[PDB]
């Protein structure tokens, strides 16, 4: 008797099962469970939820109440003692470009979004959470430990609001609290197109017969498109420079302006759409706008899928790739394609790959102008640096020629994120993404590190000597034991990222298992996977497989010098060629004659 049937929320489907196009919502993908993988549904649970009261309260909520016999250490204290570091010298990944970091964020944003409880608006008790550091309801503040330098400048806590959850807005109660995924679980470019029909419509240029996405009307990048601004206020990008007064961008995903490189990437994807559509009109003057919109959408979705599985995943999972993701054997509708709640924390390995600076580069890949190199913290929610300071090309060059940060057991997350994160609402480049992640694991009722090792068939250390061996690191194991007292309590974000990386990859065994399993399911449980015969033709697939990130850049920027292997580290000029040496997407196979 599955207590399945909470809650009402989103209108529960309307299918043309036989349409060759995805819905915007993800409904109608699976024929027998038509809501599977759709936006605005509960994140999947691969293990039962672990909550202080067994139902919804996070571990850490009640001071005297222990997890497995021990107090859960403060998320900020773990961030300060384990995750932090001062010295930015020597931290970079010698064989991953900064595009490696950024593509990972793009992928994450296509697959998952668990937004915060919205209640705080129309009310100040929300502003009171921050003002007075008071725990209650969806207020779950991150308290500072003693000796925290932020006590001298910033008060006693960093406010934190709990993630939204299904049966959604009333607090309690029935089965364990299940957080929501607000985007489609399929790898479908929902971050470009939107996951809800409201937004999908707004993003489109409905005035045009070419099936284009709306572009900025106030500014251009040497005649190429920007994303449109959001006309609603206060978007925080206005607040960060009140002289420039440049709003955030409007995109398929509301996080698109969070940081400037993400917005950059969003912009290349939007241009590519409009490129594809125009090109498809030239080839098929008889197609209407809807047809044009949908066919371009379908190709861009293929693009995202192909780059991710062919170029990105093999260099994340390295030698574990083949073990969790065998060669594709066709669509299987018995597979659950939903993103799991645990994945939303496993994929935050990306946070350990973000460097402390971003560069703008000129055409000789030299520092562009006197302010060429910028600290990452000044870029959160920053659109003015694109629109008033050179467009996206100098930033895209930096993506190609600069490097991702390497995850290092002694230098985990840069201070730009760990001390200077900007959150839109109460004035300050002062939050801690690591602390947030840890607190969020607890918020989400995450099982601990040993439960996940068990799930993956991996050994479960119970002692310091055991942990030293799994981590291959004596100091890091001792520091974790001092805070957590048992490896059973280590929060999954920090335990999975603490493990030494597998050969040719950039995550450890535990993460390789959790990431690999999720990506297999999203390929296998998707009716519209690009390789599923009949979604495209053989000739279309032959053409799609010539696509690369280098070509995306060549086609939609004024950059002409590019590497062949965009994700590896590439030193200019030796690893660079010009755009005339890089294969093009041959659109001939989409010429249709309706004679
Ligand atoms: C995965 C992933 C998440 C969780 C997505 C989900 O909601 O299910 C994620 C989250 C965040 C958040 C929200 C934090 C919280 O309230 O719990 C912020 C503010 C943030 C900021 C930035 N991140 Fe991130 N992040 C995920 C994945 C990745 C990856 C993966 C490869 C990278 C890289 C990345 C980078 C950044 C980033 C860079 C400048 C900022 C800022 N994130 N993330
Ligand atoms: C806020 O944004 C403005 C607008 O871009 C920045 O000023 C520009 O930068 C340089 C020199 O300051 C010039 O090339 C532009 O013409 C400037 N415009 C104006 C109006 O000054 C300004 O630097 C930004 N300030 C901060 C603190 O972010
Ligand atoms: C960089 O990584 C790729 C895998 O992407 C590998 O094939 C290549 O040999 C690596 N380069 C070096 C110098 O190790
Ligand atoms: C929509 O396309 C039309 C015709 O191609 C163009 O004139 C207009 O600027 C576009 N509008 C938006 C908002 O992008
Ligand atoms: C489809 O997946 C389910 C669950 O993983 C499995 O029982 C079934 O054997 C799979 N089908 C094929 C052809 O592998
Ligand atoms: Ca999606």
């Amino acid at each position: 008797s599955w207590e399945v049937g909470c809650g009402a929320p989103v209108p529960l489907v309307k299918c043309d099962e036989n349409s060759p196009y995805r819905t915007i919502t993800g409904d109608c993908n699976n024929r027998r469970s038509p809501a599977l993988g759709a936006a605005n549904r509960a994140l999947a649970r691969w293990l039962p939820a672990e909550y202080e009261d067994g139902l919804a309260l996070p571990f850490g909520w009640t001071q005297r109440k222990t997890r497995n016999g021990f107090r859960v250490p403060l998320a900020r204290e773990v961030s300060n003692k384990i995750v932090g570091y001062l010295d930015e010298e020597g931290v970079l990944d010698q064989n991953r470009s900064l595009l490696f970091m950024q593509w990972g964020q793009i992928v994450d944003h296509d697959l998952d979004f668990a937004p915060e409880t919205e209640l705080g608006s129309n009310e100040h008790s929300k502003t009171q959470c921050e003002e007075y550091c008071i725990q209650g309801d969806n207020c779950f503040p991150i308290m500072f430990p003693k000796n925290d330098p932020k006590l001298k400048t910033q008060g006693k806590c960093m406010p934190f609001f709990r993630a939204g959850f299904v049966c959604p807005t009333p607090p309690y109660q029935s089965l364990a609290r299940e957080q929501i995924n607000a985007v489609t679980s399929f790898l479908d470019a929902s971050l470009v197109y939107g996951s809800e029909p409201s937004l999908a419509s707004r993003l489109r240029n409905l005035s045009s017969p070419l099936g284009l996405m709306a572009v900025n009307q106030e500014a251009s990048d040497h005649g190429l498109a920007y994303l449109p601004f959001n006309n609603k206020k206060p978007s925080p990008c206005e607040f960060i420079n009140t002289t420039a007064r440049v709003p955030c961008f409007l995109a398929g995903d509301s996080r698109a302006s969070e940081q400037i490189l993400l917005a950059t990437a969003h912009t290349l994807l939007l241009r590519e759409h409009n490129r594809l559509a125009r090109e498809l009109k030239k080839l098929n003057p008889h197609w209407n706008g809807e047809k044009l919109y949908q066919e371009a959408r379908k190709i861009l979705g293929a693009f995202i899928q192909i780059i991710t599985f062919r170029d990105y995943l093999p260099i994340v999972l390295g030698s574990e790739m083949q073990k969790w993701i065998p060669p594709y054997q066709g669509y299987n509708n018995s597979v659950d394609p939903r993103i799991s709640n645990v994945f939303t924390f496993a994929f935050r390995f990306g946070h350990m790959e973000v460097p402390s600076t971003v560069s703008r580069l000129d055409e000789n890949y030299q520092p562009w102008g006197p302010e060429a190199e910028l600290p990452l913290h000044t870029l959160f929610f920053n659109t003015w640096r694109i629109i008033k300071d050179g467009g996206i090309d100098p930033l895209v060059r930096g993506l190609l020629a600069k490097k991702s940060k390497l995850m290092n057991q002694k230098k985990m997350v840069t201070s730009e994120l760990r001390n200077k994160l900007f959150q839109p609402t109460h004035k300050i480049h002062g939050f801690d993404l690591a602390a947030i992640n840890l607190q969020r694991c607890r918020d989400h009722g995450m099982p601990g590190y040993n439960s996940w090792r068990g799930f993956c068939g991996l050994s479960q250390p119970k002692t310091l000597k055991g942990l030293q061996t799994v981590l291959k690191n004596k100091i890091l194991a001792k520091k974790l034991m001092d805070l957590y007292k048992t490896p059973d309590n280590i929060d999954i974000w920090i335990g999975g990222n603490a493990e030494p990386m597998v050969e040719r990859g950039r995550v450890g065994p535990l993460l390789a298992c959790l990431l690999g399993r999720q990506f297999q399911q999203i390929r296998d449980g998707d009716r519209f996977w690009w390789e599923n015969p009949g979604v495209f033709t053989e000739k279309q697939r032959d053409s799609l497989q010539k696509m690369s990130f280098s070509r995306l850049i060549c086609d939609n920027t004024h950059i002409t010098k590019v590497p062949l292997h965009a994700f590896q580290a590439n030193n200019y000029p030796h690893d660079f060629v010009d755009c005339s040496t890089v294969d093009k997407l041959d659109l001939s196979p989409w010429a249709s004659r309706e004679n």
